[PDB]
């Protein structure tokens, strides 16, 4: 399984609410406050980048991820859509996909989660049907985790991940 | 009247559509394929790069804006959506904005487009019914311009936007 953060903060939530998961469960992890990615411009010269050419081999190898973004403006990080710019359904093709938002409160994180369900079926990746949103309420900065409110929705959510990656 | 191209792809076919309406109304033009701005990372330095001062000021100083982007993997570009993540509602906010979207497909575009009105209404744009979309066949690649057969289309797009605008 492979967990992608999709925040480019080093600060940010999303970051948090990424590691929990990975680390409880055992995953891979891919940090977008750490794998820095230049803004794609469809040159081929981006193709020959490490960074690039590892995103491309850790997501098509991948039996199945769960893509965590934060909400920014009604819709995924633009550090996150760039990323997935680089890929292609030659990655994402038929690929068990999870989705998990963090929002900043109230009613946000629909638009993000649509956001990313409507481009992993653009690539003809498999999203299941639970998805997540996380409100700060959920998140614990100072001890970097996530709160106890909230790990009954995540496990849930893995576990709908991954015994969807079986069958 | 501000026009901003969405594609960071130099050879892009939106960028041909953004310099053909930025020539002809005469209006100002932000290019994402030569206007490279970093990965938005949410640090208070990257407030001091002078291409993110200057992408503020543009935007908030213009009556409105034309938002063009391709569709990618159905989706606005990472690019534009990483730019738009540098803003915020403080200069968008009532902005009079036509959304044209560049799909390469049939029946693209739709979904790109509403990301885009998704997004603009995050930042409490003032976003116009008016919107349009663009194919592979509207774009003259080897003459650098549009097709006639869509001048009229984007033409009333314009005018409707300039409506709003005075409005
Ligand atoms: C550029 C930007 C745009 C944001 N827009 C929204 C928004 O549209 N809706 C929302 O609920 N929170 C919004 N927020 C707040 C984030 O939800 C908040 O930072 C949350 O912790 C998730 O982002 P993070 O992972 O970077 O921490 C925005 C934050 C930033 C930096
Ligand atoms: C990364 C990427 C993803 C794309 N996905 C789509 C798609 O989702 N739907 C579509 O109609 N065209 C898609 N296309 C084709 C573009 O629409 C085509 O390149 C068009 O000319 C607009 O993009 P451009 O401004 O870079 O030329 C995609 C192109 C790229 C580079």
């Amino acid at each position: 399984m492979l967990v992608i953060n999709g925040t480019p903060r080093k600060h940010g939530r999303t970051r948090i609410a990424a590691s929990y998961i990975a680390a409880l469960y055992h995953t891979d992890l891919i940090d977008l406050s750490e794998f820095v990615l230049p803004v794609f411009n469809g040159e081929a010269e981006q193709s020959e980048l490490l960074k690039v050419q590892e995103l491309k081999q850790r997501v098509t190898k991948a039996d199945a991820i769960v893509l965590l973004s934060p909400e920014y403006h009604s819709g995924m990080s633009g550090a996150l859509k760039n990323a997935l710019d680089f890929l292609s359904s030659e990655q994402f093709k038929y690929k068990p996909v999870a989705l998990l938002a963090v929002a900043g409160g109230g009613k946000g994180g629909i638009n993000a989660l649509n956001n990313m369900r409507t481009v992993m079926r653009g690539v003809y990746a498999n999203v299941i049907p639970k998805q997540l949103v996380l409100l700060p309420v959920h998140i614990d900065v100072e001890n970097a985790t996530v709160a106890e409110n909230i790990k009954e929705s995540i496990k849930e959510l893995v576990e709908e991940l991954s015994m969807f990656a079986k069958a």
